[PDB]
């Protein structure tokens, strides 16, 4: 309970009253605990390096029987585990009474081990201390290693110590922003930074923070799309951005307020190289990762069975108007928004009973008619959501065959939103939004070279590359409320 | 005046009625402006490489005299130039007319050309076409070299096609924070990502940006850094772990403040103060003469105009105490409590003896900080140097000095007497806490153990600046924060 907390707190103060330090400042750490491993992991059992001093730092997981001669502990550290060979014949008596200097180190003790490597004559490695010191001790009882459920959220650095599910999934979510980062750097790429906080945000309800020295409320962003925009006609052809955008929408299992996300800029590049490019950046990501392109995801969670998702390129692509006009058996006259296609779309949304968006616009309609016909059709390996009418994407340019669409995709993985791009508007004449940040429209009669952008959803994108079906475990600390 | 863009908007929409789109969609270019001069840079005067035929943009920059034989352009790229000289000779004329095609060219237009590389005979790297096409006009008139001077803050596209000066600037930033992560990766650290809304300020003294979560209903601050949530990281396991990112304080504007920036933390555990200081002074030798080949850089403290100052990049690094060195500067004794009314009445009397301006409110961290900011901080600028040995009144998250009480391990890295590191050995004991009787998360995750540990904080933009010979903040971020 909350006694023994009390019981190692007041440990700590009989430690300092008997003038040893708890909390010592320098410990020379000579080897980590997975170097450790490697420099002595094909070592004969039995077999003692008693000539080779050793410092060695770590965390006590397990505490074993307290023989009066052998003592049997369990150090963890930099994410793998070995064992601590305590023995009385090896302990150096100089610094201390053996059983004196071992029975006060419980589970959880941050301790400092200077012995020598070797091997149990059971088989197992261990370091064999002739001297422990206490470097920062555990006041509370760490639980066992299935006992974390929501903790794992709140106490972070519990659920890193315990599951070790968890530290795998961080180890990989920096592997895919790493791999990320390369694949653009290695393509002549130039990553930049972006301001978070402008005067108009630029699909999203705005988090609004206000500036003391200035005056003035401030948008938080939701995208760096504009801004990347107007480096592209300052002369960097090749620019991306992976940062924090902000959503003051609402929170569930797949959206989060804050977010990572990255958006690239393309010149003189367009729709069909920005598929290219998702093709190739997927394939070779979940390759990287798992040395196969088809990954296993638990849709319906760990006690139900797993789906197989393939990432072999090509992926599927789908024009939304047309598969909208046909698992509907509608058809949709241009433009969308006027008063008979909208009302014929509601007439579908409430025969196949769907959630009405509010307030009814042909974008809100199309896209509530495309998230349930067409988004879970097809989760067995990505697929692309392409050619969205203009009305749906204000700074997507033109369609360059079929009039009143545009030149976007949109990938999904497991009927969920990851990517977004699109061959980049560059008339301003064209862009009535612009009679939005008047410094960008601006930026666009300066020239804006025909471009292709790009933008990837980092934390859902390593949702389903690490198994997981909430967002709150691929971010380190989700924000909720105390 | 602004007829140009005007003509040149009534010039793009008549180009659509006549059948021509002024604004294509995709051009296959086959090499960029770099690359042309890289591969044909070393070639004879006037030799043309007639039977290799290249796919080529960039934006107009130079129209030269219209002639109707010969038209000579500059077509930038990616920072670099090429001229551009168009024969009527080499014109393929059933595209259309050999003048027609090229009068509508204006300076700044984004133009595809499809030709062969080569040389004038007067020895300039040229690219000859026989067919160029409008990928995206330019309507308004751009400003002549060096024309821009705050405008090429709010129009960074037009400070970075202009003067090469700042797209050198910004690629200089962008190589500096490349280095410092592969720094930290090679060095086997782990980059994450904490929140950048939580609930309570700490880390640092500022003001805080205050939002709303609206479908949470509660207001939440915008961090001042990332101290908190890093040195949870630690106890979790993750012994060698940083993070770089933008942080707020809700300060003023001035040349050496922004109301966001770019802060990195790194926390590492099993080392204390003296590995800090071995570190910072073998990350900034290494990045200095990474960049420039040298140690030693000049910088312009205040202004081009003025004689500039030459720092010393060479490690080690000086070290000063800030209290010992307070007291010598001022012939004081000022000795423990530092909040005691004794002291405070020193340091104090000290503030009005020399006209300084007073700190507010005048608590005995600040009232010392003022203090090593007007006699020590401006004292070595021909070399960076360590304020060290600060008091445990001015660091509640630093660890007590092992040696000299009332003090903690901290190190503070001044360049020009700007504060561009802060770093100390973790204060790792929850009972010498003394806000842990800061959130409650962070005092709950302490009594769990946390590992004798060595933080640091790097400040990027100030960092970039000393770097790239910049004087305001403003000239360092690409889109600095400014109000109409
Ligand atoms: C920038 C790149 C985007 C491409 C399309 C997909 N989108 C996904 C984004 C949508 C969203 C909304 C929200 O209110 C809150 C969220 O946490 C999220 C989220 O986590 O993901 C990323
Ligand atoms: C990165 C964390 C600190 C380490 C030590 C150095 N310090 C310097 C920091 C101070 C500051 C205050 C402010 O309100 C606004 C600013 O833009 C800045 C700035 O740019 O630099 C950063
Ligand atoms: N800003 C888009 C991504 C980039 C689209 C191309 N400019 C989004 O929020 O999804
Ligand atoms: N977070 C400190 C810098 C790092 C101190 C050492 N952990 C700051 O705000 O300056």
């Amino acid at each position: 309970p909350r006694l023994y907390f009390e019981n190692r707190s007041k440990f700590i103060q009989d430690q300092k009253d008997k003038g040893i330090n708890p909390y010592p400042h320098k410990f020379e750490r000579t080897i980590s605990i997975p170097e450790f491993i490697e420099k002595y992991k094909d070592l004969g059992n039995g077999e003692h390096l008693e000539d080779t001093i050793l410092n060695i730092t770590g965390r006590i997981m397990r505490v074993s029987a307290s023989g009066q001669k052998l003592r049997f502990f369990d150090l963890v550290g930099d994410g793998e585990k070995i064992q601590v060979l305590a023995n009385y014949s090896f302990h150096n008596h100089e610094k201390g009474n053996f059983a004196e200097c071992y029975d006060k180190i419980r589970r959880g003790d941050i301790v400092g081990i200077v012995g020598f490597p070797g091997k149990s004559k059971k088989g197992e490695l261990s370091i064999f201390p002739k001297e422990t010191i206490l470097l920062s001790a555990c006041l509370h009882m760490l639980p066992m290693k299935y006992g974390l459920t929501e903790i794992r959220y709140r106490q972070r650095y519990l659920d890193l110590l315990i599951n070790e599910s968890s530290r795998h999934t961080f180890v990989t979510r920096t592997k895919i922003i790493n791999f990320l980062r390369n694949f653009l750097n290695e393509r002549g790429f130039f990553e930049v930074e972006t301001p978070m906080m402008n005067l108009i945000a630029g699909n999203a309800r705005p988090f609004i923070t206000h500036h003391n020295d200035l005056d003035l409320d401030l948008y938080l962003r939701i995208a760096t799309e504009l801004p990347l925009k107007m480096l592209i006609v300052g002369g960097i052809d090749k620019v991306y951005e992976i940062g924090k955008v902000f959503r003051n929408e609402g929170i569930d299992n797949t959206h989060n307020p804050e977010f990572t996300s990255c958006e690239f800029y393309w010149a003189y590049a367009d729709y069909n190289d920005l598929i290219k490019w998702s093709e190739d950046f997927f394939s070779q990501l979940v390759y990287h990762l798992f040395g196969t392109y088809k990954i296993s995801y638990n849709k319906d969670g760990p006690e139900n069975q797993p789906i197989e998702i393939d990432f072999t390129p090509p992926y599927p692509k789908v024009s939304i108007v047309e598969e909208i006009e046909k698992v509907t058996n509608t058809i949709l006259e241009q433009p969308f928004d006027s008063n008979e296609t909208i009302e014929k779309m509601i007439n579908i949304i409430k025969e196949h009973k769907i959630e009405l968006p509010n307030p009814p616009t042909a974008a809100k309609l199309l896209d509530q008619l495309a998230s349930h016909f067409i988004e879970n059709k097809y989760n067995d390996k990505p697929f692309f959501i392409v050619e969205h009418p203009q009305i749906m994407s204000p700074l997507a340019k033109y369609h360059r065959t079929k009039p009143g669409l545009t030149e976007r995709l949109e990938m999904f993985i497991c009927g969920k939103e990851v990517l977004n791009a699109y061959t980049e508007l560059n008339d301003p004449f064209k862009q009535k939004e612009c009679f939005l940040d008047s410094a960008f429209c601006t930026s666009l009669e300066y020239g804006l070279p025909p471009t292709g952008g790009l933008g990837l959803g980092i934390d859902r994108i390593t949702m389903f590359l690490t198994n997981k079906n909430s967002i709150k475990d691929v971010i380190l600390f989700p924000t909720m409320r105390p």
